[PDB]
């Protein structure tokens, strides 16, 4: 007899929904029934965690397997049309018995941090599925739109698995409404387009989460709705997207992919996420999702949010154990701090970093003049270490203000050592869309690095790089990097809107 864990719908449900996570892709096994049993649902989704389009999800495995067993792999990414995102299958064609027939994957490379300011624009490309495998579900032993004898009964039946046929996605995208409509056709050698699916769903970040409703409830193989489909947006500035989603039995699971037109769009940020290397002193972009709360390193999440003030979060990610100062809990909209790898009780890979939900351009205060406080991480190298570190006092900590004339769309911004009542970087910068750009500067003669004969740092005009964060900008947040043999600096900051009492 075949005992398995009894799952209630709760647990069911649940599941479906960790589904529901961004991530750079997803990949799933191709059902294969065990000669047991007569219904093998769709399970093994694996989340996809490489940042390389040319590496196949489990086209490794796949391989492998078919080659001790004798196999025919065929691989299909659709990497001849897409730039940023591989979509499809990875299987093999000459199958039989009860190896591994194949995987079916979505996957992708820069979530987008920038998309078209607004109006509806149009993604087109194409789709895949894998069913599950079902010998009590009324699939045709003849079928005449996948090849075969009986297709989806012991065996999960592909896209691949289809007759002279098409799978080809468009979808159309309302940027000003964070919205998407999208339809996943079939057409016939015939040019006859068949529509199956119609999905909807809603942007968050550089992710949409929504639903694909099946347009014939009387498909043996495509008839079942979704209520889990999600994907993202990829490329700088969403030159393309890719996603997945899940029938609601889990009988199918589909990934798809689009690729916007030529014509030249206007972009806005949504998303700052980068870190600024502490030994090279240069900036680096880090992947994001639109979720400043979280960190993702090497395609694995880390949540910042904690209790404290600021917290300490370490979080083993491919043997390399890493670890994340994240302030501050009074910042809904952004995060940024310290980053390194453990190595014993030496740290490698020292870096800080900076992350924020940009505020909608058209959100950005057109007046009005405002006072934010909040700190800042900063390193600081000329022969020592100066080294600002986030804290909690207002008074004497590692202090950051600022005021914003909304009006006039400018910056003006103090850097504080702790203890000192004289600022040791001074920010000017200019309000640009929903970020603003400056300098950093010291004093004329700087700042001692130790409190005789202990040295100066002195820097003049390095760049500034800042955004507004929350809904309506009431978080701000900056970095500023530089290199060179009289002195370096590496420093992010964060400060929250006031009012008066």
């Amino acid at each position: 007899v075949n005992y398995t864990d009894e799952e209630t719908q709760k647990r069911k449900k649940e599941e479906l929904d960790k589904l529901m996570e961004p991530a750079l892709g997803y990949v799933t096994k191709i059902p294969v029934n065990i000669p047991s049993v007569r219904k093998t649902e769709i399970s093994e989704i694996d989340t996809v965690t490489d940042e390389s389009l040319s590496l196949v999800p489990n086209e490794d495995k796949l391989r492998t397997i078919a080659n001790e067993n004798y196999g025919s792999v065929v691989t299909k990414s659709g990497s001849n049309t897409m730039n940023f995102v591989r979509s499809g299958y990875t299987i093999d064609v000459v199958h039989y018995g009860l190896r591994d027939k194949g995987y079916v994957y979505y996957k992708g490379v820069h979530p987008s941090k920038e998309l078209p300011k607004g109006n509806i624009i149009v993604y087109q490309g194409e789709w895949d599925f894998t069913s599950n495998a079902d010998l009590d579900a009324k699939r045709p032993n003849y079928n005449p739109e996948f090849n075969g004898y009986g297709a989806g009964q012991e065996v999960g039946v592909t896209s691949a698995d289809a007759k002279e046929r098409t799978y080809i996605s468009k979808f159309n995208i309302d940027f000003s409404n964070k919205k998407l409509n999208g339809q996943l056709l079939t057409k016939t050698k015939e040019n006859q387009e068949k529509l199956r699916y119609t999905v909807e769903a809603n942007i968050s970040g550089n992710r949409f989460r929504g639903k694909a409703t099946a347009t014939d409830k009387t498909d043996p193989i495509l008839g079942k709705d979704s209520e889990h489909l999600e994907g993202g947006l990829y490329g700088p500035k969403s030159e393309e997207l890719a996603g997945k989603f899940v029938a609601h039995d889990k009988s199918l699971f589909a990934v798809f992919s689009g690729k916007r037109g030529n014509d030249v769009l206007e972009t806005v940020k949504i998303i700052d996420a980068s870190k600024i290397d502490l030994t090279t002193f240069e900036s680096s972009e880090l992947n994001n999702f639109g979720n400043a709360n979280v960190l993702i390193i090497d395609g694995q999440k880390i949540d910042l949010a904690g209790a404290d003030f600021k917290n300490r979060k370490t979080v083993d990610i491919n043997g390399k154990t890493m670890v994340a100062i994240a302030c501050c809990s009074n910042l809904e909209y952004m995060k940024f701090g310290q980053l390194w790898q453990k190595e014993g009780e030496q740290t490698k890979d020292n870096s800080l970093f900076l992350q924020g939900e940009r505020t909608a351009t058209d959100k950005i205060p057109v007046g009005g003049n405002y006072k934010y406080v909040g700190t800042w991480d900063a390193l600081v190298s000329k022969g020592t270490n100066w080294v600002a570190e986030a804290d909690n006092n207002r008074e004497s900590g590692y202090r950051s203000e600022f005021d914003v004339n909304f009006g006039d769309k400018k910056v003006s911004g103090k850097l504080f050592d702790k203890g000192g009542i004289v600022p040791v970087f001074m920010i000017n910068a200019d309000i640009k869309g929903n970020g603003f750009t400056g300098t950093a500067n010291t004093t004329d003669t700087g700042f001692a690095l130790d409190s005789s004969q202990h040295g100066n740092a002195v820097f003049s005009d390095i760049k500034v790089n800042g955004g507004f964060y929350g809904p309506t900008a009431g978080e701000l947040g900056g970095q500023f990097h530089h290199k060179s043999d009289n002195g370096s600096v590496g420093a992010v900051f964060g400060a929250k809107r006031q009012i008066e009492k």
